[PDB]
């Protein structure tokens, strides 16, 4: 499936090149610019446990998620994935849990040590 696929080409985005954060462009995005810590940011994204235990889709509330880049109002590997992303820019991303929610997990929802896929679109950016 998809998070094989991004196992086996995905790039790793990860500063310390330990493959905690793999990345794959779906569909290329429009003009140059990748947003910016601080940046508000809009996207729909549909993620799942890697063994597909609990899926959620932004999707499935008809409306964009919204959060503010680099200020750890989610896990490590979005500030990481999202910044690297162009408008309109949809990607696969496939995360080690010490990117994710770690040797803890966020139970019950997220088990200790799981690893997360997602699909993101990125809609829209804008500065603070
Ligand atoms: C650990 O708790 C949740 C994790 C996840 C989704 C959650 C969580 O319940 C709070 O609710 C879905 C309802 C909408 N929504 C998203 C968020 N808050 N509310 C951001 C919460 C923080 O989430 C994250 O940092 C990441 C990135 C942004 C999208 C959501 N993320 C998740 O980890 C998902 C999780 C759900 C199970 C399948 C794997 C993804």
């Amino acid at each position: 499936g998809a998070p094989a696929t991004v196992t086996e080409q995905g790039e790793d985005i990860t500063s310390k090149k330990d493959r905690g954060v793999l990345k794959i462009v779906k569909r290329v995005g429009n003009g140059e610019e990748t947003p910016m810590i601080g940046d508000k940011v809009y996207v729909h994204y549909k993620g799942k446990l890697s063994n597909g235990k609990k899926f959620d889709s932004s999707h499935d509330r008809n409306e964009p998620f919204v959060f503010s880049l680099g200020k750890g109002q989610v896990i490590k590997a979005w500030d990481i994935g999202v910044a690297t992303m162009k408008k309109g820019e949809i990607a696969h991303l496939l995360i080690k849990p010490e990117y994710a929610y770690g040797s803890a997990g966020s139970l019950p929802k997220i088990p200790s040590n799981a690893t997360l896929f997602f699909e993101i679109e990125l809609l829209d950016f804008k500065g603070e």
